[PDB]
């Protein structure tokens, strides 16, 4: 699977049914059809920066994985009982600055989007267990707007020279994601899926009402990556977003 005509978003039904389900990401958040709920919490992060552990490139991404075996790293609040523990946090770009993000509001399309990712240790007692739950996962989305420079993606950044190629991993430490996150956590909440295969839908999405900035040319460094191994002629990752897909009668909850 990957992101070209032969085997992109669309051809992805083929190996994985589930592309074609009731629970797909991402999703067009309309917001004069989204619900106040009164019952969802503040979202609470507190993340560790000793749990940071390695970048890496998986051919159609990079990867920054996190230590999880223990709570020092933890979601909790929003619509949650269960505290979720941190593990991943990683980006999709678009060929252009136009598209790059998955979910969209109010069809506006943004340039990127960070998604920071969880899973359910209080019911599970590994990402490989919750990966196919229902209730597994829960992932934070934020919008990425072209605009000034994010300083704060800049360890991000300086880091993809270590892992050029596919399958290059380097370590990745002392780093708290949440440094990323925007001001404001006001969110909307769905039930959803994985963004890519396997696509299963364990996902509770938390999509941030506030996006965060990133400029045309940190982008362009996205692009630069190489989704090829070393050795072989180059292939950048130009582009790794999923259109946003059917609803089927879900609601979006709105914290504000
Ligand atoms: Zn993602």
């Amino acid at each position: 699977w990957g992101y070209d005509d032969k085997n992109g978003p669309e051809q992805w039904s083929k190996l994985y049914p589930i592309a074609n389900g009731n629970n797909q990401s991402p999703v067009d958040i309309k917001t004069s059809e989204t619900k106040h709920d009164t019952s969802l919490k503040p979202i609470s992060v507190s993340y560790n920066p000793a749990t940071a552990k390695e970048i890496i490139n998986v051919g159609h991404s990079f990867h920054v994985n996190f230590e999880d075996n223990d709570n020092r790293s933890v979601l909790k609040g929003g619509p949650f009982s269960d505290s979720y523990r941190l593990f991943q946090f990683h980006f999709h770009w678009g060929s252009t600055n136009e598209h790059g993000s998955e979910h969209t509001v109010d069809g506006v399309k943004y340039s990127a989007e960070l998604h920071v990712a969880h899973w359910n240790s209080a019911k599970y007692s590994s990402l490989a267990e919750a990966a196919s739950k229902a209730d597994g996962l829960a992932v934070i989305g934020v919008l990425m707007k072209v605009g000034e420079a994010n300083p704060k993606l800049q360890k991000v950044l300086d880091a993809l020279q270590a892992i050029k190629t596919k399958g290059k991993r380097a370590p990745f430490t002392n780093f708290d994601p949440s440094t990323l996150l925007p001001s404001s956590l006001d969110f909307w909440t769905y039930p959803g899926s994985l963004t890519h295969p396997p696509l299963y839908e364990s996902v509770t999405w938390i999509i941030c009402k506030e996006s965060i900035s990133v400029s045309s040319e940190q982008l362009a460094q996205f692009r630069s990556l190489l989704s090829n191994v070393e050795g072989d002629n180059a292939v950048p990752m130009q582009h790794n977003n999923r259109p946003t897909q059917p609803l089927k009668g879900r609601t979006v909850r709105a914290s504000f």
